[PDB]
């Protein structure tokens, strides 16, 4: 049994809700919240900008030290950093950004990072400002992630389309 409330069950392991990932994080304090990161961990906008704002920029300060030591992530890759006031840990995952011309086949590699964590609160990778079709992102999620994932979708409108169209 876990804390997550109000989710629709899509499969054995994937759940979905109309929620902003941050408010949900603040309420649940999950072990892992996933960030929709870029390779530079520059949390300017989208989910990343919202998560970082909710940490009062502490996520960005920590991320800048990570990059100064380790250099950029790979597209499709991830790192585990603090969850600050939102979660125990933040899994920063880099989905391909279609608005930079990155290969959408890297979306499966991105979701494979979730399998290293038994339970996660996450957004749909590569959606919003990364330009991918969220219906496609949900399909790759369901077909890739085997651990228990609670997806938060940032719009009542879109949420309803993902559910209605789910096979
Ligand atoms: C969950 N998902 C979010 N995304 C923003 C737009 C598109 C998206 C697919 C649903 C991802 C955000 C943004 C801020 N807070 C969020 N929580």
């Amino acid at each position: 049994v876990n804390s997550f409330s109000g989710y629709l069950k899509l499969t054995d392991n994937v759940y979905i809700k109309n929620a902003d990932i941050v408010e949900e994080a603040k309420k649940v304090k999950p072990t892992v919240v996933v960030n929709a990161a870029n390779v530079y961990l520059k949390h300017g906008g989208g989910v990343a900008g919202a998560l970082n704002k909710a940490t009062n920029n502490a996520m960005q300060v920590e991320s800048d030290d990570y990059i100064a030591t380790n250099g950029p992530l790979k597209v499709g890759g991830s790192c585990v950093l603090s969850g600050h006031n939102l979660a125990k840990h933040c899994l920063h995952v880099v989905g391909p950004n279609v608005n930079k011309g990155e290969d959408i086949q890297l979306l499966k590699s991105a979701y494979e990072n979730f399998n290293q964590h038994e339970v996660l609160l996450a957004p749909l990778l590569s959606a919003g400002i990364f330009g991918a079709d969220p219906i496609h992102s949900l399909r790759v999620c369901v077909d890739t992630v085997r651990t228990n994932v609670y997806l938060a979708v940032f719009d009542k409108n879109l949420y309803d389309k993902l559910v209605s169209s789910f096979l």
